[PDB]
């Protein structure tokens, strides 16, 4: 028995099936009252809701799924026919995320790509019929934010107005990505201050909007 499948079980025992909001709240209390996990969490969760409502993206790419919390968070707010793609390298995690999405009712909105983003991003246009992404959520290993951003730009996945939204920009930190995105005239940035999940340490999301 694994921390993640401990969470999956809590959800299946406590959330109302087919109800995304309920699933989220089961995850948040489980992680607030018993075991800490690295889900984006509710406080930054609300920021993400707001940004997605604003842009209403047709096509979203998530880097790093884990137990499915942020994928459920985002897919619940997508319009009919909009699509989330989520990359997860750990198959135990990609298996839980599927079960979590399934429970929430969101499996028709969300495609799990099992693998490592560096390998999967170049396969995106060919194997998944992607022209450009409207939004990208970055929440995988922190040393991967910049290289995957440069890789998305390289494979032609970014479009004038594509929104990159980055978790953990302060804690644990992604200094090279922040420096690159703020300094670059090809990305318009706004910082949205908040607090780490389940603990009030100051983290934040960076939104970085691709300029071409
Ligand atoms: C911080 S957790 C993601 C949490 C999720 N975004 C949420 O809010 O619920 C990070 C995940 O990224 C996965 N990961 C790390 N590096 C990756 C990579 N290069 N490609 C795909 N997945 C990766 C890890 O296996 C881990 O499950
Ligand atoms: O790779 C990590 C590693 C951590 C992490 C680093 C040190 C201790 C615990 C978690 C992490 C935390 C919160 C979070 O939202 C993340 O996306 C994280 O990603
Ligand atoms: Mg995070």
């Amino acid at each position: 028995d694994t921390k993640e499948q401990r969470i999956l079980r809590y959800v299946q025992q406590n959330a109302k099936p087919g109800d995304p909001q309920s699933v989220l709240e089961a995850i948040d209390t489980y992680c607030t009252q018993k075991e800490w996990a690295m889900n984006v969490g509710d406080a930054k969760g609300q920021i993400m809701d707001a940004v997605i409502r604003e842009y209403s993206p047709s096509l979203v790419l998530e880097l790093g799924a884990y137990c499915g919390y942020s994928a459920v968070r985002m897919a619940r707010l997508l319009q009919p026919g909009a699509r989330l793609l989520t990359m997860e390298m750990n198959p135990d995690y990609a298996a839980i995320t599927q079960q979590m999405l399934n429970f929430a009712g969101l499996q028709d909105k969300v495609t799990i790509l099992n693998g490592a983003s560096q390998d999967l991003i170049p396969q995106l246009k060919k194997k998944y019929d992607v022209d450009t992404l409207d939004m990208v959520f970055l929440d995988h290993w922190k040393d991967r934010y910049l290289p995957d951003t440069l890789l998305l730009e390289k494979c032609g996945l970014l479009r004038k107005g594509t929104v990159l939204l980055a978790d953990n920009v302060i804690v644990p930190g992604t200094p090279d990505f922040l420096a690159y995105v703020r300094g670059s005239s090809s990305f318009e940035c706004t910082h949205y201050s908040s607090y780490l999940e389940y603990m009030k340490v100051v983290d934040g999301l960076e939104k970085a909007i691709y300029q071409g």
